[PDB]
Parts: structure tokens; C-alpha cells; sequence
């Protein structure tokens, strides 16, 4: 007769193809790449012969066999492929196989494959849409905006985008190459705390903690090999198979170690650890370019060459040469993107035209025209055309298309920014005609975050009623709240300027719109964006 049945004996069940050290707070020691987990079963019998020879099963396939020598007996086995797999031991004799009860085993990777679909429900006022326009629909989300900002992967409205970017990728470097980093309170130190052994102009984790630690939805068990907001992102891929989600490289407080890519020494050294770190973390499906400003002109006074433009779409080619390598061996697909100014004067220190051959897309920065920086000139941070009072203005979306489509860029390529943020001043006065933009400011706007900076959730649930006057400029295609006894004036986009942005894009036949920083909308811009596109509303 067949075996006896056997029981699969107490133990771990949870293992990992891709291994993380949960204290971990250097990259180095962060993550260690296998080939396969190794996984390990052990069974007693009872009742019955143990027969003569055991095995494992995975989903009824065979991953071990050997000899069943006793009553007890263990298995260690490798499992190349992560998900979750219904295991059994089974005895086998010349009568027959009797197979175990399931025992449900983990593998994990950085694919998600060994996590549900992280299938959150809409929140505030967001609103279902399907992506079915064939446009870009895009928004950046940023690590750090899990503590205060208590902004999480799963509050992300993630089936009204078609690109999710992810908040900053930092390159490694102290003293001399992230110096504008020394401006944020322990920034500085908390890049080198991740960069411990690490060569510089490799890239890294800014936050390992959050990145990978800390518990969030749908990765809370302690023993969970990926949380933060990596292990959320698995998730949500999972969820959201058609999802682009791109690691963001630099902004404007990391981009300095770009200044220092002139050397192909360091630049093939980046390239070279972004590959890395592409087939690290596979949910990723390519890699974004923030590098703010080739030419300078960014956070940092120190630098900036006419070199710059050169490096740039040397930067580019070779990452895509890098990607295309990489495509060679997994058989997926990469994009390759970038964040750019939108001022024709940084604009034209650039070849696009050119660089344009290696990239995906082109998000288009087209905010941030004016701010609390500067408290002399004051205008429209993110309008789409050039106000009345002031036709000639410089910054404005149009222009930034223009110079662009100038150069020889496809339209497709261009993605218009939108903003979910406004940027406003105080003490505004000596402005003429009623247009508050004509005047000075004697500092910036209170900020929800920071200084002259408040999100557009702030805005709409605060500065929407009492003593604001609330003006939307028809020729700019921009609103604006401003509260004359303060001199408070804020600028921002609203649901009908990103509406004129997306009308502005199908008829251009633009490549689509972006945003910035999806944890400050309440909705309102994100539903604006898919409607204006065209995508269908729904369920
Ligand atoms: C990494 C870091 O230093 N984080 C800081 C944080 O700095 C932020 C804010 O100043 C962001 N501003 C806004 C309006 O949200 C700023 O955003 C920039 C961004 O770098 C540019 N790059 C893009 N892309 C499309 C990729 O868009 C723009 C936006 C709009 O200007 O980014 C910096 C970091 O570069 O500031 C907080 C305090 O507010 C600090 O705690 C720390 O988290």
C-alpha cells in the first residue's frame, strides 16, 4: 500500500528571492540580489510506512525529491520564481504517492509577485477614470511625504495615472557634490548615512526607513521582507499591471552630482548603478532625469557649464543604451523620461532635438514661472499664456512648448506640467488697476510645508471664502486669491486652468499632462487633468 500521510512541521514560511535587512540604514547593506530563495520544509509521520522516497510540491509540481529514510525529514530546496505556492510533502512507494495537507509558502521578489493587489478605494473628492485617451497622465510622488504630510502609496489615486514617478533617487557624493543639500535640516547627513561605504556618483536610497521599513497597508507584518513605500509600489503594480511607476533621479536639492557627469568616468559609474538598481527592484520599469538645470542656474551658484548641454545628451543615449542592455536580458520594456525647465532661456542650452531620440518623454516643468524668490516681479506661476497687463511675459507654458517645438521636438513627446501646489506673497502693495501682480512683496505667502508654497488642498479648503477675493484670468488661463488687508496673494492652477492645459494639449497634439507631488491635490486637479484629456469617467 502508499505511505502514510504526512505533517508538515512548525517553522518559517516566509522567504525572498531579493533579501532585505529590515536595520539596515546603509544601501550597501540594505539589499542582497539571489538567484533563487532558498527554501527549507520539514515533516513528520505518524501513522503508516514513510515509504521510500519524499518530495516537495509546489502547486503539484515536484521541486525536490531524495531519499525517505525515517518517520521525520527535512528538505532544503531552491524556488527561483516569487508568488505565493500552496506546498505539500508527499511520500512515495512502489504503491503509490500520499501527499500532505497545503502548507502555504512565500517567495518573495521585488515584482510583487507574492503580494495581493493593492486596490485601494478613491478618497477625497477623486473621481474614476479610464485611461483611454492615449495620453499621459502623470504625477510625482515624494518619499518624505509619508511622516508629517502623512501622505501613503495607498492614498495615491492610482487608476487615474498611466505614470506614477517616485520622489527622488539621491547620488551619493559628501562634501563638493550634494552641498545644496546642506540646506534642509539633516538631509545632508541622512544621504551620507546611506552612502556609508558607498562609492560617490552611484545612486542610493535617501530614506531607506521609508523606502523599505516602515509599515504601511498591505505590508505590516514584521517579518514582511519589503514595506515602505518600495514594498506599496510592489503592491500597487500588482493592482495595476499597465501602471508606469519611474524612480525619479535628482530634483532640485540632488542635482549637483550631475555637474561632475562631464567625466565619463562618473557618468558610466552612475549609469552603471542605475542598471543595478533597475534589476534590484523590478516594479520600476525605467528611470526619470531631473537634473536641474545643465547650465546651472539651479540650487547651487557654484556650478553650471556650457559643457552641460553636451553631457546631457550624452547622459541620455547612454542610458538608453543602458536600458535597451537591459531589455536584452529580461524581455521587458523601459522608458526613459525627464523633468525639464520650461524657460527658453535653460530651454536652448540643451539639444533636445536631438536627446529627444532616447527618450520616452519630456515633462515639461511648466510652473514655478514666478514665487516667493523673487518679491519684486511678481505674475502667474504656472499660467498657460501671457496675462493682459502684461503681454510680453517670458515664462509661460506656451513658450516653453514653443521653444521646444522650436528646436525640432515631436509634440508627442511633451508633457505639460500642471501644478497642485500654489506659490504666493505678502505684504503685497503698490500695484496699479486692481492687479495685485503689478505691485512688490515684502516677503512670501505662510506655506503649508515651507515659505511661499501652499497646497492646492490648503487653498481650496482655506483660501476660498472670508476676506479672499478669487480671480480667474481668462487670457492667462490662471487664478489667483488675494486678501488685500494682508496682502496675500497666491497663484496657482484650479480645475478650469488645468482644463485650458489639457484642451491646449489635444489640440497641439501634445504628449499629455503631469503633476507635481499628487499628496497636495484633493482631487479636483487630477480629475480635471484625465477629463480635460478626454479619458472616460465611470467606474
Ligand atoms: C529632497 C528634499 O530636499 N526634500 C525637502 C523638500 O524640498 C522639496 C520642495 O521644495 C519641493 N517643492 C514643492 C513646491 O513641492 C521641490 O519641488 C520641485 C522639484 O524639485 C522640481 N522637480 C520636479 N519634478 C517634476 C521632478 O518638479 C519640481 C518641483 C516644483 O518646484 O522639491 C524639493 C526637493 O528637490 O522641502 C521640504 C520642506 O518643504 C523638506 O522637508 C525636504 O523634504
Amino acid at each position: 500500500a502508499a505511505p502514510g500521510k504526512p505533517t508538515i512541521a512548525w517553522g518559517n514560511t516566509k522567504f525572498a528571492i531579493v533579501e532585505v535587512d529590515q536595520a539596515a540604514t546603509a544601501y550597501n547593506n540594505l539589499v542582497k540580489v539571489k538567484n533563487a530563495a532558498d527554501v527549507s520544509v520539514s515533516w513528520n509521520l505518524w501513522n503508516g510506512d514513510a515509504g521510500t522516497t519524499a518530495k516537495i510540491l509546489l502547486n503539484g509540481k515536484e521541486a525536490w525529491s531524495g531519499p525517505s529514510t525515517g518517520s521525520s525529514g527535512t528538505a532544503n530546496f531552491k524556488v527561483n520564481k516569487g508568488g505565493r505556492y500552496q506546498m505539500q510533502v508527499a511520500l512515495c512507494n512502489a504503491d503509490g504517492c500520499t501527499a500532505s495537507d497545503a502548507t502555504e509558502i512565500v517567495v518573495a521578489d521585488t515584482d510583487g509577485s507574492h503580494l495581493p493587489p493593492l486596490k485601494e478605494s478613491l478618497l477625497e473628492k477623486n473621481k474614476p477614470y479610464k485611461q483611454n485617451s492615449g495620453k499621459v497622465v502623470g504625477s510625482y510622488f515624494v518619499e518624505a511625504g509619508v511622516y508629517g504630510r502623512n501622505f501613503t502609496v495607498d492614498k495615491i489615486p492610482a487608476q487615474n495615472l498611466t505614470h506614477l514617478l517616485y520622489g527622488f533617487i539621491p547620488i551619493c557624493g559628501g562634501n563638493g557634490i550634494n552641498d545644496s543639500l546642506k540646506e534642509i535640516e539633516g538631509s545632508f547627513q541622512a544621504l551620507q548615512r546611506s552612502c556609508q561605504g558607498r562609492e560617490d556618483f552611484k545612486i542610493s536610497i535617501h530614506d531607506p526607513f521609508a523606502a523599505l521599513q516602515k509599515a504601511q497597508k498591505g505590508v505590516t507584518a514584521w517579518d514582511d521582507p519589503y514595506k515602505g513605500n518600495f514594498g506599496q509600489l510592489m503592491a500597487l503594480k500588482q493592482a495595476h499591471p499597465d501602471l508606469k511607476i519611474l524612480p525619479s533621479i535628482g530634483g532640485w536639492t540632488l542635482s549637483d552630482p550631475f555637474f561632475f557627469m562631464g567625466d565619463k568616468v562618473k557618468r558610466d559609474r552612475f549609469v552603471g548603478s542605475v542598471k543595478e538598481f533597475l534589476q534590484t527592484w523590478k516594479f520600476f520599469d525605467g528611470v526619470d532625469i531631473d537634473w536641474e538645470f545643465p547650465g546651472g542656474k539651479g540650487a547651487n551658484p557654484n556650478l553650471g557649464s556650457p559643457q552641460d548641454g553636451e553631457t546631457y545628451v550624452l547622459l541620455m543615449k547612454e542610458l538608453r543604451a543602458m536600458l535597451d542592455q537591459l531589455s536584452a536580458e529580461t524581455g521587458r520594456k523601459y522608458e526613459l523620461t525627464s523633468a525639464i525647465s520650461a524657460g527658453k532661456d535653460k530651454i536652448d542650452k540643451v539639444a533636445y532635438n536631438v536627446a529627444q531620440n532616447s527618450m520616452d518623454h519630456i515633462f515639461l516643468m511648466s510652473y514655478d514661472f514666478y514665487g516667493a524668490f523673487d518679491l519684486k516681479n511678481l505674475g502667474h506661476q504656472t499660467a498657460l499664456n501671457a496675462p493682459a497687463w502684461k503681454p510680453d511675459t517670458a515664462y509661460t507654458t506656451v513658450n516653453g512648448v514653443n521653444a521646444l517645438l522650436a528646436q525640432g521636438v515631436k509634440p508627442g513627446k511633451i508633457v505639460v506640467g500642471t501644478a497642485m501646489y500654489g506659490r504666493g506673497w505678502t505684504g503685497v502693495n503698490g500695484y496699479q488697476n486692481n492687479i495685485p501682480f503689478t505691485g512688490t512683496a515684502t516677503g512670501p505667502v505662510k506655506g503649508t510645508w515651507e515659505n511661499g508654497i501652499v497646497d492646492y488642498r490648503q487653498i481650496a479648503s482655506q483660501f476660498m471664502s472670508g476676506e479672499w477675493q478669487y480671480t480667474y484670468d481668462a487670457t492667462a488661463e490662471a487664478p489667483y486669491v488675494f486678501k488685500p488687508s494682508t496682502g496675500d496673494l497666491i497663484t496657482f492652477d484650479d480645475a478650469r486652468s488645468v482644463q485650458a492645459k489639457g484642451k491646449y494639449v489635444l489640440d497641439k497634439q501634445l504628449g499629455g499632462l503631469f503633476s507635481w507631488e499628487i499628496d497636495a491635490d484633493n482631487g479636483d486637479i487630477l480629475n480635471s487633468m484625465n477629463a480635460s484629456l478626454g479619458n472616460s469617467a465611470g467606474v
